[PDB]
Protein backbone atom coordinates (compact mmCIF):
# COMPACT_ATOMS: atom_id res chain seq x y z
CA UNK A 1 0.00 0.00 0.00
CA UNK A 2 1.34 3.68 -0.81
CA UNK A 3 0.74 5.07 2.52
CA UNK A 4 3.03 2.81 4.60
CA UNK A 5 6.01 3.80 5.58
CA UNK A 6 9.04 2.57 7.84
CA UNK A 7 11.16 4.55 10.34
CA UNK A 8 14.53 3.01 12.47
CA UNK A 9 17.13 4.92 13.89
CA UNK A 10 20.61 3.98 12.85
CA UNK A 11 23.90 4.85 14.79
CA UNK A 12 27.29 6.48 13.09
CA UNK A 13 30.15 8.58 14.01
CA UNK A 14 28.01 9.13 17.54
CA UNK A 15 25.35 10.77 15.93
CA UNK A 16 21.58 9.28 15.60
CA UNK A 17 19.92 8.92 12.06
CA UNK A 18 16.19 8.72 11.98
CA UNK A 19 15.60 6.93 8.52
CA UNK A 20 11.87 6.97 6.60
CA UNK A 21 11.71 4.51 3.81
CA UNK A 22 8.47 4.14 1.86
CA UNK A 23 7.98 0.99 1.17
CA UNK A 24 6.67 0.54 -2.24
CA UNK A 25 9.40 2.92 -3.95
CA UNK A 26 12.51 2.76 -2.03
CA UNK A 27 12.22 6.27 -1.65
CA UNK A 28 13.74 7.59 1.27
CA UNK A 29 14.57 10.86 3.63
CA UNK A 30 16.17 11.16 6.65
CA UNK A 31 17.67 13.63 8.99
CA UNK A 32 20.08 13.45 11.76
CA UNK A 33 19.56 14.15 15.15
CA UNK A 34 21.53 14.60 18.81
CA UNK A 35 19.88 11.23 20.15
CA UNK A 36 17.04 8.96 19.89
CA UNK A 37 14.02 10.75 21.51
CA UNK A 38 9.98 10.39 21.71
CA UNK A 39 10.21 14.64 20.72
CA UNK A 40 12.74 13.79 17.58
CA UNK A 41 10.38 10.98 16.27
CA UNK A 42 7.30 13.18 16.82
CA UNK A 43 8.52 16.09 15.01
CA UNK A 44 10.43 14.04 11.88
CA UNK A 45 7.01 12.47 11.66
CA UNK A 46 4.75 15.78 11.45
CA UNK A 47 7.71 16.78 8.69
CA UNK A 48 6.99 13.27 6.80
CA UNK A 49 3.40 13.73 7.68
CA UNK A 50 2.92 16.96 5.83
CA UNK A 51 4.55 16.16 2.49
CA UNK A 52 3.47 12.74 1.90
CA UNK A 53 -0.36 11.30 2.56
CA UNK A 54 1.57 8.80 5.40
CA UNK A 55 -1.42 6.44 6.57
CA UNK A 56 0.84 3.57 8.82
CA UNK A 57 4.07 3.65 10.00
CA UNK A 58 6.21 0.47 11.12
CA UNK A 59 9.16 0.32 12.92
CA UNK A 60 11.51 -2.54 13.57
CA UNK A 61 12.11 -1.53 17.65
CA UNK A 62 7.97 -1.16 18.91
CA UNK A 63 9.37 1.06 22.14
CA UNK A 64 10.03 3.86 19.61
CA UNK A 65 6.46 4.56 19.33
CA UNK A 66 5.65 4.56 23.10
CA UNK A 67 5.89 7.77 24.46
CA UNK A 68 3.06 9.65 24.78
CA UNK A 69 4.42 12.62 22.65
CA UNK A 70 4.78 10.47 19.82
CA UNK A 71 1.56 8.91 19.75
CA UNK A 72 -0.01 12.41 20.12
CA UNK A 73 2.00 13.43 16.89
CA UNK A 74 0.74 10.38 15.26
CA UNK A 75 -3.07 11.32 16.33
CA UNK A 76 -3.02 14.68 14.58
CA UNK A 77 -1.81 14.00 11.72
CA UNK A 78 -4.01 10.77 11.27
CA UNK A 79 -1.59 8.00 11.38
CA UNK A 80 -1.37 4.46 12.51
CA UNK A 81 1.07 1.92 13.45
CA UNK A 82 18.27 0.42 3.79
CA UNK A 83 20.76 1.09 6.90
CA UNK A 84 23.21 -0.98 4.49
CA UNK A 85 23.02 0.92 1.52
CA UNK A 86 22.57 4.26 2.74
CA UNK A 87 25.47 3.57 5.10
CA UNK A 88 27.43 2.60 1.81
CA UNK A 89 26.68 5.50 0.23
CA UNK A 90 27.56 7.84 3.02
CA UNK A 91 31.05 6.24 2.69
CA UNK A 92 31.57 7.15 -0.51
CA UNK A 93 30.62 10.68 -0.25
CA UNK A 94 31.90 10.62 3.13
CA UNK A 95 35.41 12.12 2.46
CA UNK A 96 33.27 15.67 -0.01
CA UNK A 97 31.73 17.07 3.16
CA UNK A 98 32.69 18.26 6.91
CA UNK A 99 29.26 17.57 8.15
CA UNK A 100 27.72 14.45 8.67
CA UNK A 101 24.07 15.65 8.00
CA UNK A 102 25.60 17.03 4.71
CA UNK A 103 26.75 13.57 3.57
CA UNK A 104 23.28 12.47 4.90
CA UNK A 105 21.69 14.60 2.64
CA UNK A 106 23.92 13.57 -0.31
CA UNK A 107 23.52 10.18 0.18
CA UNK A 108 19.56 10.60 0.19
CA UNK A 109 20.28 12.46 -2.74
CA UNK A 110 22.45 9.95 -4.66
CA UNK A 111 19.63 6.89 -3.70
CA UNK A 112 16.49 8.45 -4.40
CA UNK A 113 18.29 9.96 -7.99
CA UNK A 114 19.37 6.48 -9.12
CA UNK A 115 17.98 4.32 -11.82
CA UNK A 116 17.39 0.51 -12.31
CA UNK A 117 12.93 5.18 -13.24
CA UNK A 118 14.47 6.18 -9.72
CA UNK A 119 13.03 5.74 -6.24
CA UNK A 120 12.12 9.45 -6.22
CA UNK A 121 9.68 9.14 -9.13
CA UNK A 122 8.52 5.62 -8.26
CA UNK A 123 7.57 7.17 -5.29
CA UNK A 124 5.91 10.75 -7.23
CA UNK A 125 4.27 7.74 -9.50
CA UNK A 126 2.55 5.53 -7.00
CA UNK A 127 1.27 8.37 -5.11
CA UNK A 128 -0.42 10.35 -8.10
CA UNK A 129 -1.73 7.23 -9.21
CA UNK A 130 -3.63 6.62 -5.95
CA UNK A 131 -5.12 10.43 -5.40
CA UNK B 1 7.30 24.66 -15.43
CA UNK B 2 7.36 22.09 -12.54
CA UNK B 3 11.31 22.48 -11.80
CA UNK B 4 10.58 26.38 -10.30
CA UNK B 5 10.32 26.15 -6.61
CA UNK B 6 10.90 30.57 -4.91
CA UNK B 7 12.54 30.39 -1.38
CA UNK B 8 12.66 33.37 1.25
CA UNK B 9 13.72 34.01 4.58
CA UNK B 10 10.16 35.46 7.18
CA UNK B 11 10.85 36.51 10.29
CA UNK B 12 8.05 35.64 13.55
CA UNK B 13 9.07 35.69 17.78
CA UNK B 14 12.68 36.19 16.78
CA UNK B 15 13.05 33.34 14.95
CA UNK B 16 13.80 32.79 10.86
CA UNK B 17 11.78 31.03 8.41
CA UNK B 18 12.94 29.28 5.51
CA UNK B 19 9.41 28.82 3.03
CA UNK B 20 9.97 27.02 -0.32
CA UNK B 21 6.92 26.93 -2.17
CA UNK B 22 6.68 25.15 -5.55
CA UNK B 23 5.18 27.50 -7.59
CA UNK B 24 3.14 25.67 -9.90
CA UNK B 25 0.90 23.76 -7.12
CA UNK B 26 1.59 26.20 -4.56
CA UNK B 27 3.00 23.06 -2.10
CA UNK B 28 5.09 24.29 0.40
CA UNK B 29 7.99 23.45 2.78
CA UNK B 30 9.24 25.10 5.80
CA UNK B 31 11.93 24.75 8.20
CA UNK B 32 13.13 26.96 11.63
CA UNK B 33 16.80 28.23 11.62
CA UNK B 34 18.50 30.04 13.87
CA UNK B 35 19.45 33.14 11.45
CA UNK B 36 19.03 33.86 7.85
CA UNK B 37 22.69 32.00 6.39
CA UNK B 38 24.44 31.08 3.56
CA UNK B 39 25.01 27.49 4.96
CA UNK B 40 21.81 27.15 6.10
CA UNK B 41 20.03 28.10 2.59
CA UNK B 42 22.70 25.59 1.37
CA UNK B 43 21.73 22.92 3.32
CA UNK B 44 17.90 23.37 2.82
CA UNK B 45 18.43 22.96 -0.47
CA UNK B 46 20.57 19.98 -0.22
CA UNK B 47 17.43 18.52 1.01
CA UNK B 48 14.76 19.92 -0.98
CA UNK B 49 16.63 18.68 -3.76
CA UNK B 50 16.49 15.39 -2.80
CA UNK B 51 12.93 15.00 -2.10
CA UNK B 52 11.42 16.65 -5.33
CA UNK B 53 13.21 17.43 -9.31
CA UNK B 54 14.24 21.02 -8.34
CA UNK B 55 15.89 23.04 -11.98
CA UNK B 56 15.49 26.11 -10.79
CA UNK B 57 14.97 28.64 -7.87
CA UNK B 58 13.70 31.93 -7.19
CA UNK B 59 13.76 34.21 -4.34
CA UNK B 60 13.10 37.61 -3.43
CA UNK B 61 16.14 38.97 -2.13
CA UNK B 62 18.94 37.58 -4.70
CA UNK B 63 21.44 38.45 -2.35
CA UNK B 64 20.45 35.21 -0.38
CA UNK B 65 21.87 33.09 -3.00
CA UNK B 66 25.16 35.18 -3.47
CA UNK B 67 27.19 32.42 -0.89
CA UNK B 68 30.23 30.77 -2.12
CA UNK B 69 28.55 27.81 -0.08
CA UNK B 70 24.84 28.13 -1.44
CA UNK B 71 26.34 28.25 -5.21
CA UNK B 72 28.51 25.01 -4.21
CA UNK B 73 25.26 23.31 -3.39
CA UNK B 74 23.69 24.10 -6.03
CA UNK B 75 26.50 22.98 -8.17
CA UNK B 76 26.46 19.52 -6.87
CA UNK B 77 22.85 19.30 -6.93
CA UNK B 78 22.60 20.56 -10.63
CA UNK B 79 20.02 24.07 -9.71
CA UNK B 80 20.38 27.30 -11.52
CA UNK B 81 19.17 30.80 -10.12
CA UNK B 82 2.89 32.94 0.95
CA UNK B 83 4.79 34.54 4.11
CA UNK B 84 0.86 36.10 4.78
CA UNK B 85 -1.41 32.26 3.88
CA UNK B 86 1.30 30.70 6.38
CA UNK B 87 1.62 33.08 8.67
CA UNK B 88 -2.01 32.91 9.83
CA UNK B 89 -2.45 29.44 10.17
CA UNK B 90 0.60 29.24 12.49
CA UNK B 91 -1.50 32.12 14.38
CA UNK B 92 -4.16 29.85 13.98
CA UNK B 93 -2.67 26.54 15.54
CA UNK B 94 0.33 28.78 17.39
CA UNK B 95 -1.91 28.31 20.98
CA UNK B 96 -1.43 24.27 20.56
CA UNK B 97 2.18 23.70 20.68
CA UNK B 98 5.32 24.97 22.72
CA UNK B 99 7.81 25.54 20.24
CA UNK B 100 7.95 27.65 16.86
CA UNK B 101 8.54 24.92 14.67
CA UNK B 102 5.86 22.25 15.45
CA UNK B 103 3.34 25.53 15.01
CA UNK B 104 5.27 25.69 11.82
CA UNK B 105 5.06 22.17 10.85
CA UNK B 106 1.49 21.54 11.48
CA UNK B 107 0.44 25.08 9.37
CA UNK B 108 2.80 23.64 6.60
CA UNK B 109 0.64 20.39 6.99
CA UNK B 110 -2.34 22.62 7.32
CA UNK B 111 -1.49 24.30 4.37
CA UNK B 112 -0.73 21.00 1.59
CA UNK B 113 -4.09 18.92 2.83
CA UNK B 114 -6.65 22.02 2.37
CA UNK B 115 -8.80 21.89 -0.37
CA UNK B 116 -10.46 24.26 -2.77
CA UNK B 117 -7.63 18.46 -4.80
CA UNK B 118 -5.18 19.90 -2.53
CA UNK B 119 -1.64 21.45 -3.14
CA UNK B 120 -0.03 18.26 -1.66
CA UNK B 121 -1.72 16.63 -4.25
CA UNK B 122 -1.25 18.71 -7.29
CA UNK B 123 2.69 18.62 -6.95
CA UNK B 124 2.90 15.06 -6.89
CA UNK B 125 0.01 14.65 -9.97
CA UNK B 126 2.40 17.80 -11.66
CA UNK B 127 5.63 16.32 -11.22
CA UNK B 128 4.08 12.63 -12.17
CA UNK B 129 2.69 13.83 -15.41
CA UNK B 130 5.96 15.29 -16.44
CA UNK B 131 8.16 12.08 -15.60
C1 LIG C 1 30.27 23.91 6.12
C2 LIG C 1 30.21 23.69 4.63
S1 LIG C 1 31.10 24.82 3.68
C3 LIG C 1 30.70 24.08 2.14
C4 LIG C 1 31.28 24.71 0.96
C5 LIG C 1 31.67 23.97 -0.17
C6 LIG C 1 32.27 24.61 -1.26
C7 LIG C 1 32.45 25.99 -1.15
C8 LIG C 1 32.05 26.66 0.02
N1 LIG C 1 31.51 26.03 1.07
C9 LIG C 1 29.82 22.94 2.32
C10 LIG C 1 29.32 22.18 1.15
C11 LIG C 1 28.44 22.73 0.29
C12 LIG C 1 28.18 22.00 -1.02
C13 LIG C 1 27.94 20.53 -0.78
C14 LIG C 1 27.83 19.80 -2.11
C15 LIG C 1 26.60 20.47 -0.08
C16 LIG C 1 28.98 19.86 0.09
C17 LIG C 1 29.88 20.80 0.90
C18 LIG C 1 29.52 22.69 3.74
C19 LIG C 1 28.68 21.62 4.24
O1 LIG C 1 27.80 22.12 5.25
C20 LIG C 1 26.70 22.93 4.84
C21 LIG C 1 25.90 22.28 3.72
C22 LIG C 1 25.87 23.13 6.12
C23 LIG C 1 27.20 24.29 4.36
C24 LIG C 1 29.52 20.55 4.87
O2 LIG C 1 29.08 19.83 5.75
O3 LIG C 1 30.76 20.36 4.47
C1 LIG D 1 7.53 19.47 23.41
C2 LIG D 1 6.24 18.87 22.91
S1 LIG D 1 5.45 17.80 24.02
C3 LIG D 1 4.09 17.46 22.96
C4 LIG D 1 3.08 16.57 23.51
C5 LIG D 1 1.71 16.71 23.20
C6 LIG D 1 0.77 15.86 23.78
C7 LIG D 1 1.26 14.89 24.65
C8 LIG D 1 2.64 14.82 24.92
N1 LIG D 1 3.52 15.66 24.38
C9 LIG D 1 4.22 18.15 21.69
C10 LIG D 1 3.21 17.98 20.63
C11 LIG D 1 3.07 16.81 19.98
C12 LIG D 1 1.85 16.62 19.10
C13 LIG D 1 1.64 17.82 18.21
C14 LIG D 1 0.33 17.68 17.45
C15 LIG D 1 2.79 17.77 17.22
C16 LIG D 1 1.68 19.15 18.93
C17 LIG D 1 2.28 19.14 20.33
C18 LIG D 1 5.46 18.97 21.63
C19 LIG D 1 5.86 19.77 20.50
O1 LIG D 1 7.26 19.59 20.25
C20 LIG D 1 7.68 18.36 19.66
C21 LIG D 1 6.88 18.03 18.41
C22 LIG D 1 9.17 18.57 19.35
C23 LIG D 1 7.53 17.22 20.65
C24 LIG D 1 5.65 21.23 20.80
O2 LIG D 1 6.33 22.09 20.25
O3 LIG D 1 4.72 21.61 21.64
MG1 LIG E 1 29.42 17.33 12.22
MG1 LIG F 1 10.69 27.47 20.72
Amino acid sequence: SPGIWQLDCTHLEGKVILVAVHVASGYIEAEVIPAETGQETAYFLLKLAGRWPVKTVHTDNGSNFTSTTVKAACWWAGIKQMNKELKKIIGQVRDQAEHLKTAVQMAVFIHNKKRKYSAGERIVDIIATDI
